[PDB]
């Protein structure tokens, strides 16, 4: 019955989300430098929202890897460790295939107010679920 609960200290979570959103956003900026001309402003905003929602829905799976590396430090972690790991995820996960699919299948989401609210959030405040 007992299973170790999943959670992370707020500072660590903030470091991870800031770096992950920054990396996904960098990848989207490059992708847009290639493909941006044909897209409307609201479609590009929708793609930024897609970055944040993407982090949200894959969060726990990423937490498996993050927890493995943290344990592999052999010591109590500090915020800098999560900053580095989050930047590694943001860099190493290439979202270009995903943008390509959304554009080529014309599935870029219609831009709605809740997407705008998520986009206006500080990356630190984007909610995530561990369990």
């Amino acid at each position: 019955h007992y299973v170790e609960p999943k959670f992370l200290n707020k500072a660590f979570e903030v470091a991870l989300k800031v770096q992950i959103i920054a990396g996904f956003d960098r990848g989207l900026v490059k992708w847009l430098r290639v493909h941006g001309r044909t897209l409307s402003t609201v479609q590009k905003k929708a793609l930024y929202f897609v970055n944040r929602r993407y982090m949200q829905t894959h969060w726990a799976n990423y937490m498996l890897w993050i927890n493995k590396k943290i344990d592999a430090l052999g010591r109590t972690p500090v915020v800098g460790d999560y900053t580095r790991l989050g930047a590694e995820i943001g860099r190493r996960i290439d979202m270009a295939y995903f943008y390509d699919f959304l554009k080529d299948k014309n599935m870029i989401p219609k831009y709605l107010p809740y997407m705008e609210e998520i986009n206006r959030m500080r990356p630190a405040d984007v909610p995530v679920k561990y369990m």
